[PDB]
């Protein structure tokens, strides 16, 4: 028995994070694929979110990981199918993305609120040191590629911030 | 207009192959962490099944790249969560993920018999090259790793294999 | 005697298609030398069809291989002009190749069902392996090629397209 | 005068977390040449516990360190003998250890809990940087030990355990 | 149990196609030797038929694998001895290794076309990734052998060819 | 829109903060230059405190960071001069700059509490990660400089712990 | 406008220069793969001839190369198919290709003979850098080849000037 100061509510919020951390994988792996459709053609993008996919999958596998080192359980749950089907512009996706990280952060404080509500130290900095600090980067990271999107405008602009900066 | 010789039931195909290869994904990543819990702690196993579940994710890509380059449309669903929570021994996961492989297995040829009904050669020939030969190894290498497993017996033979041969 | 399940048809087909591949390497040389001249200057797309050129040769010369290979005979025509003596701006050069791969694609594939209608299954594969699936790829990029000329533009953009992408 | 927000009962129980870390050490040196006695003889246990020996060793320098950082004085107290002389088989010894951990992490816990209420803020995250995190690592692994020395059994598992995972 | 979607009858096709290539090494091996008597002392042709016959058995070796891939069994029958004690010329040998080779294409036909009537997909193109195409090259050869060896003539133009170009 | 859990009081500290990081960097400026004048002659001095000067530099360029990083908006005010022209001997500027970084180090401290008070996680352990733990380790030191200091005495000491230690 | 003392006629010339060379490199590739039928079987030849058809490849893009450097205009014909379909001896093959050699030779000097009729004078050193010279040694090669290869005979003699020379 290995399960020491570890609520069964701050373990429940686990598994609703490491459900949600993949539907984040699966919805920029629809970006990806969607940039990636011969109509769209913007083969940065596709680079761009394929890594996003990647990164979202690792962050439910760390999740999963600490589920398993604190003595809890893993109950997953069925990956709900992106929000939409095509996306739009590199701006609309970009735009998609930061309102879809600006999600996981509020659910990953709420699970930090909760874990603090515990008692749960250890959980604390775990979310500290892993998530917190990353979440805003990347949130700073798309709210500075939207603005960028922004000033380049559509069509040779809005190729020129595929080829350059995201690929 | 790319789109040349390419029916839409074969389209229709490859989007729910996309789909169950996700699908395959989803479940040995259930089985790579159900390893990892406290409880089973088998790390050979847990590294095995984390680099089939990436494998499994890389069908899925390649599937939704080759709809792209014929001309269709990647229509994503749900990905269901795997049909248990325990995997129970090595040998029941082992046993577990060959009849999957077998479904997955008869899903393709399905799928290259809806293509050669269509005259989609080249479609084919893609099936060929990339799944028909890759799955049935796959197969015959779970096919010998169950039996290797109900040689080595419990207990001291099943972390034996786990060690020395998953690891 | 080396020939052996090599129909006379078959061997037509082969003589057709040898014909084929060298119009298209003599269009795109044509095309590579259009946007050589002085009030065209467009060096990316020089070097992009002076390959294209090259490579379409190596198709015709693989085919006659193919052709010795069987036990048949080389019976060459003549290579008729390219339709066209200027071929416009880069999207309507990229347009034209589209067009023109569409066509050798449809022939490759009536060359194809014309060799499994014959039991010339060695064919068959060789067709596979070396033009069908070479010649998807060929298409889905022109395609992207189109769409991204389209989403740049004309002026900048076409010098843009021309000198990052093509070259 | 270099103390700042650094309470006196903060003070104690640095003294009891060093005292604490330095009996841990202790216990584990005796659990390490335990397993080099001539009548148990198991090197790789003899290894594995003389490094983890000196790491809570390291512990205790660490909360020394710190001690002597924040302005306060280190008071050193005896170091208890271990609970036992013998530490029967090497699943019994791993079961000692994981009950050891867990006391340490409880203390850690309290003496975190202890610095949160006096508004120790850079203690807090000194607890949460060095220990807390690394304490959940230590019961985890230790767990994972209990569960393989279980499944391998006595004799030829208790010594193949011994020299491939341990050693 | 990996078998699946292979049938008995395409089986058996194996085991016959595994008896005719291992038929095939142990002519070649008499060919091989054939050459190294004193009375006939043409060792480049020695050396050339001693790779084809170790070439063949790769063919009996990649069957076998295959029989065991695919879930079937393997069966042995006797290998007969080859239809000559004596190969005659090294044109005379080059055109009974032409007759052989053409023998076992048209076998590997049958066997292709017995597989593509039980619909095995999987089993057609490991023909054709590893036979019908590796056939028709080997036929190809032997033919040009015929062809040069007819060219150089008795005598120095048969001592000339085994030296520069079978050896 | 990237703000969140971003309280507008937590704004006004860190434009504080920059502030008063930015005094820090132009007090130990004065004093790296202070020991460049030709009647005080100390150089290891002047590299220690002219690398010091840098130092707060860089903690005004972090906090510029996190508030871009976070939303905000910087707003600068004036960096007021040193409060001393001229500082002493050795002993009296390194007990200057620990009376210094203790100033610093409570305006953190409540920018800390400041942070936890608005539920702001990440703040916090931003603070945490870069400052609160950098900041004790910069006072003991200057502690121990102090009490080194103040054992060598006047004169050659002064001279001594100015090149070997801080040189 | 680039264009200066570009006669109108010799701008005619390059373009008949042009389909002749472009005859000349179908006419040779006819040469390389009538070599590499099975019944023929000469490599050295199918090589040699192989890189002369590339070769005369190459005097077409210089030409049209040229034809834009001046100013002028790209004007393409049919490329004729060649006068025979099998070459018969390789003797037979290097006296028509001296015979082809021949010709383009007379009409580049009727092409140098009109450059210097209408005093361009840049157009004369064009011809004379890059054909004139290069023609008369690739008329003495040829020249060359058709007298040892008369000195070899036929058979064994032609087959060794095939394999040592012309390989």
């Amino acid at each position: 028995t290995i399960r020491q100061n570890y609520n069964e509510t701050s373990e429940a919020g686990v598994n609703k994070q490491i459900n949600l951390e993949l539907y984040a994988s699966y919805t920029y792996l629809s970006m990806a694929f969607y940039f990636d459709n011969t109509t769209v053609a913007l083969p940065g993008a596709h680079k761009y979110f394929k890594k996003a996919s990647d990164e979202e999958r690792e962050h439910a596998m760390l999740l999963m990981k600490f589920q398993n080192q604190r003595g809890g359980t893993i109950v997953l749950q069925d990956i709900k199918k992106p929000e939409n089907d095509s996306w739009g512009s590199l701006k609309d996706a970009v735009q998609a993305a930061l309102a879809l990280e600006k999600h996981v952060n509020q659910s990953l404080l709420d699970l930090h609120k909760l874990a603090d509500s515990k008692g749960d130290a250890q959980m604390c900095d775990w979310i500290e040191t892993h998530f917190l600090t990353e979440q805003v980067e990347a949130i700073k990271e798309l709210g500075d590629h939207i603005t960028q999107l922004t000033r380049v405008g559509f069509g040779l602009g809005e190729y020129t911030y595929d080829k350059e900066n995201l690929g």
